DNA sequence: CTAAAAACATTCGTTCACGTGAGTTCCAGTACAAGTCTAGTC
């Protein structure tokens, strides 16, 4: 729903980070064991990534959500944290 | 020549000063993670 809590949490996250409201969000809404390899995974992004250096926006949302329905909560937060380009483990690159 | 007094020798308990080993705990240093780096218009 637009009006719903779960629309209001995931919009007003006071732009506690994204991923971990997503991850609420969906963890009672989505499947308990993934399907998807990595291999896959690198074939959607690349997909997205090439779709949007084309400007098209209808195969990027068949891409999110085949991402969506063939993951689950936690690989779905882990998903989201790789695409905002902000994955914090406490261990540096180095 | 003998007795009294002074001096010396050894032992014992106590206190003080230092040195040295061992066990327990605190702390100052070092390593690492993360954030920031200017401000605006179109």
């Amino acid at each position: 729903p637009r009006d719903g809590k779960d629309a209001l949490k995931l919009l007003n996250y006071r732009t506690g980070d994204f991923a971990m409201i997503a991850y609420f969000v969906l963890k009672p809404r989505c499947l308990q064991k993934g399907s998807l390899t990595i291999q896959q995974v690198n074939d959607l992004l690349d997909s997205i990534a090439s779709n949007n250096s084309a400007k098209r926006k209808d195969l990027i949302k068949k891409s999110l959500l085949q991402l969506i329905t063939q993951s689950s909560a936690l690989e779905q937060k882990w998903l989201i944290r790789m695409i905002i380009k902000d994955l914090k483990l406490g261990v540096s690159q180095q």
